[PDB]
């Protein structure tokens, strides 16, 4: 549309070419997305120019996925969006906790629960900005779950949707 | 309607009541502010509803405030801001560092840093956010640096401008 995709073949995604951990597999309608078989540190990653979007916009950046029959230690994980040169000295990723294989119970539920789109996909809001001027410079958006105890298992990844709100 | 401004009186800060750790003071034009004189909990707290605010609109959050001439304990602090029920349960505060009283002294240091208003007064900013149609209900803000082994002192909080970008 207005806004801009990221396919899964184009974010970071470590150990995501290694068979043991990650498959790549094509799937309708002739796309390439990345099955997690299993890995201890879940990093999805991306980074956008603001120069290249429409100025005076705000814009959405969502991680649109699915799960398999038995997602594994992925009830909850870490979702993060900042402009680069935002980052103090030393800080970390500083993100936010969302919930990814967890399904809504009770209406009263709090927090950020990922949903279905048009496409048959989920998709699950990493953060928001507001592209000024195009001159603030790039944004990094990421989900991961770096639990070193866990295995993670169970995510297949489409990409990125970067949509104007 | 066009943003919204909290008043220090309408914050949540904490200790303020109390003339050992904070003093109230009036300056012009006959506003009340909050002058730190010291704590070692630091913590400013405060809460919209997205349902008076013009929709289709991005928002930044600022924390107005200036520094006296000796500030302590103050070069960095945690700004959050989060829709209320966006929070997971069990979740922190997960919120971002800001600098405060430290001076951007090169031009490509990283960081948010405070910006010194037409009025006289810096502002921080404490996070962004997008207005749909006022239907995803509160947003809260604060700043905070609740080192327990340090004093902080020399912040003179005026209030919380949501203001559109
Ligand atoms: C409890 C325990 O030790 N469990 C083991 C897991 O830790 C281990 O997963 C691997 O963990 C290491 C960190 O301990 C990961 O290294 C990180 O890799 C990322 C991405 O390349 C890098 O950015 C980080 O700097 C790096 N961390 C450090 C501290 O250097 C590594 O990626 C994990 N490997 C996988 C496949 O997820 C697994 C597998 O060895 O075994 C558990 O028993
Ligand atoms: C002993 C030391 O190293 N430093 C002392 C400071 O810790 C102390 O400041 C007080 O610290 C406590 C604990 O960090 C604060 O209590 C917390 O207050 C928040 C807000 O009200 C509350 O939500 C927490 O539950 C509560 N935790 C506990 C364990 O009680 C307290 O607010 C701080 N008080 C002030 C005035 O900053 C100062 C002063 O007592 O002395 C240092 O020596
Ligand atoms: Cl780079
Ligand atoms: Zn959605
Ligand atoms: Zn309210
Ligand atoms: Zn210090
Ligand atoms: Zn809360
Ligand atoms: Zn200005
Ligand atoms: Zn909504």
């Amino acid at each position: 549309g207005q806004g801009q995709w990221i396919a899964a073949r184009d974010l970071s995604i470590t150990w995501v070419d290694n068979p043991q951990y990650w498959t790549w597999k094509t799937v309708d309608p002739n796309i390439e997305v990345a099955e997690l078989r299993r890995v201890a540190w879940l990093d999805i990653y991306g980074k956008i120019e603001t120069k290249n979007l429409i100025r005076k916009t705000s814009y959405a950046v969502y991680l649109v996925f699915k799960l398999t029959d038995n997602p594994r230690e992925l009830e909850r994980a870490t979702a993060s969006l900042r402009f680069v040169n935002e980052v103090a000295e030393g800080a970390g990723i500083e993100g936010t906790t969302v919930f990814i294989s967890k399904k809504k119970k009770l209406p009263g539920e709090l927090g950020r629960f990922p949903h279905l789109r048009s496409d048959g996909w989920l998709e699950i809001k990493l953060g928001e900005f507001f592209n000024n001027l195009g001159e603030d410079g790039e944004v990094e958006m990421r989900l991961m779950e770096i639990n070193d105890k866990t295995w993670k298992s169970g995510i297949i990844v489409k990409g990125f949707d970067i949509r104007p709100n």
